């Protein structure tokens, strides 16, 4: 597809067999969701937004569905305002920003 | 241009008679920047992202270039992380997410 920005680029993906609404945000190295379950064992991430740092949960190699594209990668969790997908996983999916 | 996002998605904007580098944020509604003078009315705002809030000033009708593309916007400026274009002034060059 292509997204124009007259309005946020809110998605449908899908995760751990959830649908869930997330921005596709092209400022953001990383992905972060808002709490939720995933499987397996997770690592320390601190990640730096524009208000300050958080803690989150990092999880590798998790299946995600965005926008029917499927992807396999890094998904952090923590206390994020709003789900945020980043640029590790709109490379995957062969996102571009074009003007 | 089309501009990949195996890195940051970094260029460079003129406003206010100086040269910045900045970040082309979609998941950004407003365009955020480092502490610099602007002329003009301004009123006190918060925004909002990971880690909480900030206080910025905001400046309407401020005119930039992006890439050479000349738009013109409201720019919010205070102690922000890092400098970024958000989706007011994005929409203005025309920018587009495609995959
Ligand atoms: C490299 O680290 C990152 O990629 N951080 C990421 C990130 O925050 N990077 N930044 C992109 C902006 C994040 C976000 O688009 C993400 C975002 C957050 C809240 C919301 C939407 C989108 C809902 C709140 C509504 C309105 N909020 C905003 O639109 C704000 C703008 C006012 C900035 N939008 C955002 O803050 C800008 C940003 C980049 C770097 C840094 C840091 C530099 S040094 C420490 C931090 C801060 C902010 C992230 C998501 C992983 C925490
Ligand atoms: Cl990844
Ligand atoms: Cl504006
Ligand atoms: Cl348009």
């Amino acid at each position: 597809p292509q997204i124009t920005l007259w309005q946020r680029p809110l998605v449908t993906i899908k995760i751990g067999g959830q649908l869930k609404e997330a921005l596709l945000d092209t400022g953001a190295d990383d992905t972060v969701l808002e709490e939720m379950s995933l499987p397996g064992r997770w690592k320390p991430k601190m990640i730096g937004g524009i208000g300050g740092f958080i803690k989150v949960r990092q999880y590798d190699q998790i299946p995600i569905e965005i926008c029917g594209h499927k992807a396999i990668g890094t998904v952090l969790v923590g206390p994020t305002p709003t789900n945020v997908i980043g640029r590790n996983l709109l490379t995957q999916i062969g996102c571009t920003l074009n003007f």
